[PDB]
């Protein structure tokens, strides 16, 4: 099976100019004949500088790194200004991300730090994400690793920034953009084991970890679900389609690997119970299956299936007599969250020793 992971989008924004709203500020604070002395110019061209280079054309890692050194900056400018550092006037100008359903140039300025600090925010948890799929191509260790820590950042995203004007940054919307990639993050891990010669046997294990995978994509399905307009759910309207269908097709996952156990413990007719329940989900998942023909083979693992009912039902109607349970019992497959996300506090401490010390001057010139 190839991994499918959705492409999410950056927020653009316009070129600013901290030495021209940094110094300007100053020679309105003080006189004109006052203001270089509360200037550090050599500080103040690299942060112009960090900037833009935090919204260029860098390879991922690096221009994630560029972000989070420059949130380093707006974390201990707030620190230290507060609410206060609207007084900067620093026109911090960003548009919303360009998916489809979504405008085409759609823009707000606001002169809040946390208006700049959430919308890096944004593109940092998203960069994680094109980490993630730019290394896809290792054995998902490190996927896994980039998409559980985008999930920490949309997370953090939610809970903290609450009246942004940018729909990007709506709660709901984060928490759902949060929910996709720690959905994706134990996709990935269930992939990874399928791939180990030794793990792949593990039948309880894989049976436990697919249906932690379909509940995460239930989530999601639940908030697509309580809109109805296509052209109204917040991302790429392809994703609804491909959500449904990995949930059903987990689920059914699942209830494979569960049967392949019960056989083991040689309770068939209970085994052909849960073979009969996976067949069931998924070929309800068929009809959503749209864009992954090409990264699940939906036929191959329908006969997959049938075979092994055959086997069960064959050597069990005249040699081990065993009724058949009507409904089996959906939770009697406990589901395994393995994925563990890191504060978002954590991602970023290690950046923060070296931005304060670097611009230390910079900030007393202004409090």
């Amino acid at each position: 099976m190839k991994p499918y992971l959705f492409d999410l989008k950056l927020k653009d924004t316009e070129k600013l100019d901290w030495k021209k709203g940094l110094s300007s500020y100053l020679k309105k604070s003080y006189g004109s004949s006052q203001w270089r002395t509360f200037y550090d110019e050599k500080a103040t061209s690299e942060l112009d500088h960090l900037r833009n280079n935090a919204n260029g054309e860098l390879a991922p890692s690096s221009l994630s790194e560029q972000n989070l050194k420059y949130y380093s900056f707006l974390e201990h400018l707030y620190f230290r200004l507060g609410s206060k550092g609207s007084r900067l006037k620093m026109d911090f100008t960003w548009y919303d991300a360009e998916y489809s359903s979504a405008q085409k140039g759609l823009k707000y300025t606001q002169h809040t730090l946390a208006f700049e600090k959430s919308c890096t925010l944004f593109n940092i948890a998203v960069i994680f994400t094109q980490i993630a799929r730019e290394n896809i191509n290792e054995d998902y260790k490190n996927s896994i690793a980039n998409l559980t820590k985008a999930f920490s950042c949309f997370e953090y995203l939610s809970e903290n920034f609450l009246n942004s004007p940018s729909v990007d940054l709506q709660s709901e919307n984060t928490r759902f953009l949060a929910n996709i990639c720690h959905a994706e993050a134990q996709e990935l891990f269930v992939l990874k084991l399928l791939n180990d010669q030794i793990s792949s046997k593990q039948y309880t294990l894989i049976s436990k970890l697919s249906r932690a995978t379909c509940n995460l994509f239930q989530k999601c399905h639940d908030f697509m679900k309580e809109i109805d307009d296509d052209v109204a759910i917040y991302g790429e309207p392809k994703w609804k389609t491909t959500v449904t269908c990995k949930l059903h097709f987990y689920k059914s996952l699942s209830a494979y690997y569960h049967g392949l156990h019960l056989e083991e413990e040689n309770r068939v007719g209970e085994a052909i119970a849960f073979l009969d329940f996976s067949m069931q989900q998924l070929i309800s998942s068929l009809p959503f299956k749209t864009w992954l023909v090409e990264f699940i083979d939906f036929d191959g693992f329908k006969e997959t299936l049938e075979k092994k009912q055959k086997e069960l039902i064959k050597d069990n109607d005249f040699i081990y007599h065993e009724s058949v349970p009507a409904v089996v019992q959906v939770d009697s497959i406990k589901a395994l969250d393995a994925i563990k996300s890191p504060t978002w506090e954590k991602i970023l401490e290690p950046y923060m020793q070296d931005v304060a010390n670097k611009y230390d001057s910079l900030y007393r010139g202004i409090i």
